[PDB]
């Protein structure tokens, strides 16, 4: 079996659809080598899609698993509701839980993987469907407590707290929606969030003010994405009706309806605890996830494994070969 990253519309893999909970869900299936282990479904976040695990699939695949990648809600060609209500951490996690169980059966089990608002979104579903995950494990994103309170984030940080996060008033409002429709807008995007640079270094990102249009025209070609790769961003983010960028921003827009959901967990459900095994793996050079944001995690876990990888917040592909083998090591200790 060739472990090599997939490459864009890899023949080693099936593209497929299933309706889960009312929505039309996209996901990349690779069957597994030899008798399967385990279903792994791994979790992308923003403002990736399942091929963001394009290092992680064929080798889980390559260990004896069978993978499930979706694209999540509101990316490529999974559907984008206009109901923001459909975008909390708690419905899609329901979505998650179903799309498992139709593999694994309603009684069956999954190691789940997030990465980004993935990582978020694995754990809160291990919180909320603890019958079905066995393990659990994210890249960059740790554990946030359940809310207990809801303020809007331009008064937190006008504060002077979680500054790491003032990017996402920008994501929220409707610049970046307006702003960035077509693909020609779309693959400069992504030259911007990979890492590409301007004639006098310029960066098309910022945690502070979010997307930098004025560069975007400037920005060269990017260190952590090919020239088939950035393509195949664009053609499947162009998948999406204009505006494109609508459904994954919506992620950036339910922090009042994740904060009523959560409330009441804080209240009356019961606490952020994790009895399987976790494996959080921080990196280094993340800007708006800091590995120092990750604290007092360990003390919501009976069986945390940590790790670090020096890498940018694009850990699982700038990092791929080290990324796969602390999961892959971890996972053996997991399971056996
Ligand atoms: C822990 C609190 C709850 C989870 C919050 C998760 C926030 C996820 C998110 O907003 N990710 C977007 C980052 C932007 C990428 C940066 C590209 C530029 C580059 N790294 O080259």
């Amino acid at each position: 079996m060739d472990t090599s990253k997939l490459k864009p519309n890899d023949p080693r893999v099936k593209y497929e659809t299933k309706q889960i909970r009312g929505k039309t869900y996209s996901y990349i299936l690779g069957e597994p080598a030899g008798p399967k282990l385990e279903t792994v479904v791994l979790v992308h976040g923003w403002p990736d899609m399942a091929f963001g695990w394009r290092h992680q699939i064929p080798y889980l695949m390559s260990l004896g698993f069978q993978v499930v990648a979706p694209n999540m809600l509101g990316y490529a060609g999974t559907d984008a509701p206009r109901d923001l209500s459909q975008f909390t951490l708690k419905s899609v996690s329901a979505d998650i839980a179903e799309l498992a169980r139709s593999f694994v059966g309603q009684d069956g089990q999954i190691v789940l993987g997030g990465h980004d608002w993935g990582g978020a979104v694995v754990w809160r579903t291990a919180y909320y469907h603890p019958e079905l995950v066995k393990a659990v494990f994210s890249v960059c994103t740790p554990l946030h407590p359940l809310s207990a309170e809801y303020k809007p984030l331009e008064d937190i940080v006008a504060a002077g707290h979680m500054l790491n996060f003032k990017y996402q008033l920008q994501l929220k409002g409707p610049d970046v929606e307006a702003r960035i429709q077509g693909k020609d807008m779309l693959r400069r995007f992504f030259r911007a969030m990979f890492g590409g640079r301007g004639p006098n270094g310029e960066a098309g990102f910022s945690t502070s003010d979010g997307v930098h249009f004025d560069v975007l025209d400037k920005i060269g070609a990017p260190p952590l994405l090919d020239e088939q790769e950035l393509e195949y961003y664009v053609e499947q983010y162009a998948l999406q009706e204009a505006p494109e960028l609508r459904g994954p921003l919506n992620w950036y827009r339910t922090r009042e309806l994740n904060a009523k959901d959560e409330m009441d967990r804080a209240k009356n459900g019961p606490p952020l605890r994790f009895e399987m095994p976790a494996l959080f793996v921080a990196a280094s050079k993340d800007n708006a996830l800091p590995p120092a944001m990750s604290k007092g995690m360990d003390a919501f876990y009976k069986d945390l494994t940590r790790a670090e990888v020096d890498a940018t917040h694009w850990a699982l592909t700038q990092a791929g070969d080290e990324v796969n083998r602390v999961i892959g090591e971890w996972l053996n200790k997991a399971l056996g």
